[PDB]
């Protein structure tokens, strides 16, 4: 069967031209990092100079795809990828992956799914039409800066998001299980927060929130905004001055 192989610990950097994509999926420790441009697209890997005859590069119906194949890969020193494209409408990463967009972003729709362990990290302003932002598996986010019309923020199982600035029209806050989300830097008119067990949520509506709550979590926000709340459980719905 398939060869075991294993990195001999001298990095190497290979920079190749790559096909358009849209999307990005990638599973495992690397350090993916993205810019958004015009520029002719490029790709460059880093890892052990033995393994790149292994580093998988796919890229279907505009869906990159980056990992191993041709081997199972027992160890690799380090795995960066670098590379860019014109559009970017969704990044699914898992498997404690560091995902970083050094450039704005824009489009109509950004969607990222960050699960099991993962770090995202987007740097510069997202303008897009609709954000929607999913953590699970004690992944965590961090957006210094966004301007939406909607907003989507969802935790479950575990883990946080983290929305340092910026501005949306209408925002769903929804935390199952446990995790976090630090929103008092975006000002949103009308919000949805909805906690279904322990977590914890800090937002700013500033017209209108509407806060269900099941279990222990707790909701703190900033207004002035008016409030309809429904909680069952020791958790609560309080405003921050």
């Amino acid at each position: 069967g398939a060869d075991h192989v294993k990195g001999n610990g001298k990095l190497s950097t290979k920079k190749i031209t790559i096909d358009d994509f849209n999307a990005i999926k990638f599973d495992g420790v690397i350090d993916f990092n993205y810019e958004q441009s015009e520029s002719t697209p490029h790709i460059e890997i880093t890892v052990d100079e033995n393994l790149h005859p292994y580093v998988n590069i796919d890229i279907q119906d505009r869906v990159l795809t980056v990992g191993f194949k041709g081997a199972k890969v027992d160890h690799f020193t380090k795995f960066i990828v670098k590379t860019n494209s014109k559009w970017l409408k969704e990044v699914k990463a898992s498997g404690n992956a560091n995902f970083i967009a050094n450039s704005p972003l824009k489009g109509d729709e950004l969607k990222i799914n960050a699960n099991s362990n993962c770090l995202v990290q987007l740097k510069q302003k997202v303008e897009v039409g609709k954000l929607d932002l999913n953590v699970s598996g004690s992944a965590n986010m961090v957006v210094n800066e966004l301007k939406t019309d909607k907003l989507e923020c969802s935790i479950n199982g575990s883990g946080t998001i983290n929305l340092k600035a910026g501005n949306a029209e209408e925002a769903d806050y929804s935390i199952t299980t446990d995790g976090e989300i630090m929103a008092f830097g975006v000002a949103v008119p009308e919000v949805n927060c909805k906690i279904t067990g322990k977590g914890s949520a800090q937002i700013h509506p500033t017209d209108n929130l509407k806060a269900t709550i099941v279990g222990k979590g707790n909701i703190r926000y900033k207004g002035p905004t008016a409030v309809q709340q429904k909680v069952i459980g020791k958790g609560t719905v309080e405003e921050v001055k």
